[PDB]
């Protein structure tokens, strides 16, 4: 029952790559949320200064 | 034998849910990228108006 064996190895590889992609995107989300925090701080500085 | 069938079922199922998660994350990324673009243009404009900074 090989066709089954090839399918399983094919699926284990896809699973490994999907786990990789999930890890990559989580990091990109953390990094972007950190970026948002820093920009929000810069804008707050400007707005506060512009306000008076 | 039937174990192979069970493993095939398990993997197709785990992969389906990982794909769903990948799609969710990519939407969140796209959303954060758009929030960043709006913030960037606001900051770039203040730099220009107040500091004489062009990109």
């Amino acid at each position: 029952m090989k066709q089954l064996e090839d399918k399983v190895e094919e699926l284990l590889s896809k699973n490994y790559h999907l786990e990789n992609e999930v890890a990559r995107l989580k990091k990109l989300v953390g990094d972007l949320l950190n970026v948002k925090m820093a920009l929000d701080i810069e804008i707050a500085t400007y707005r506060k200064l512009l306000e008076g």
